[PDB]
């Protein structure tokens, strides 16, 4: 088995699918987690980016991407899976064609810009598929509607469809604790029946320990009960006990 996980940001795959990644590695699968929006960023930073850097426990003008890449490597090494850091800039570092920052909340902009980004991400994913030759791709459902998650999900769907590789979407955590869960896929795609995994306690522990490697995100993610909320979420999906993660297969719609 060759499992390619496609994470929007540096932490999403571990937060949402860390137990599944860890189990896959345990079972002897070759597992690679490619993070789309891991692109190097340098000052000048927007005021919004400077504020986020502060929330992440960094100086406003620090190399936040460098810090997060190192966190990601530690977390993924802890799960014993490989990493690959993509070239795309996180939403807080992107500019619009007219020179404005993308984020301020997202500034009004042309769908053309969204399409162009999705196209480039899709190009990179098609190349990674050629290079890694995955038997399964898993990426985010984009529950919560973060534009980077939506771009990642849509690009992965288009790339996998063209390359004829099976794809599944994970339930975005911790977002799904606060959202309804319904998502709007690009035309022609739909979700099949959910799978709710049940993993051994060791895999829960491995996942939670890996999450902790993302120290910069802990204040943001905890709001001080992140792990309790993750446990409660799994409990609600599997009342008989045991930790797990929800994923859906993505298939072609009828008449498409
Ligand atoms: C960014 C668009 C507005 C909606 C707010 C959603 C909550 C923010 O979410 C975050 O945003 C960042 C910047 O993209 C990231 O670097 C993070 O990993 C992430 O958790
Ligand atoms: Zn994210």
């Amino acid at each position: 088995t060759r499992l390619l996980a496609i994470s929007p940001h540096l932490d999403d795959a571990v937060l949402s699918f860390g137990a599944g990644l860890a189990q896959a590695a345990q079972d002897g699968a070759n597992v690679l987690v490619y993070t789309v929006f891991a692109g190097a960023a340098q000052p000048p930073y927007s005021p919004a980016a400077q504020r986020m850097h502060t929330i992440w426990g960094l100086a406003p003008d620090d190399d936040a991407v460098l810090y997060r890449r190192k966190e990601d490597i530690a977390a993924l090494d802890h799960l014993r899976v490989a990493h690959r850091h993509g070239r795309f800039l996180d939403s807080i570092y992107r500019k619009l064609p007219d020179g404005r920052w993308l984020t301020a909340a997202v500034n009004d902009h042309s769908p053309d810009s969204d399409h162009d980004l999705v196209g480039e991400v899709a190009d990179d994913i098609r190349s990674i598929i050629d290079e890694f030759d995955p038997t399964l791709v898993v990426t985010c459902a984009a529950i919560g509607e973060h534009p980077d998650h939506e771009a990642t999900r849509d690009a992965a769907l288009f790339a996998t469809h063209e390359k004829n590789v099976p794809v599944r979407l994970w339930e975005d955590l911790p977002y799904a604790v606060f959202k309804s869960g319904a998502v709007e896929l690009p035309q022609g795609f739909r979700l099949g029946s959910a799978d709710v995994s049940s993993v051994k306690p060791e895999m829960r522990s491995q996942k939670f320990q890996a999450v902790e490697r993302y120290s910069s995100q802990m204040v943001l993610l905890n709001g001080n009960n992140l792990f309790d909320r993750l446990d409660e979420h799994a409990r609600q999906n599997a009342p008989h006990g045991g930790y797990g993660e929800t994923t859906w297969p993505v298939v072609r719609s009828d008449d498409s």
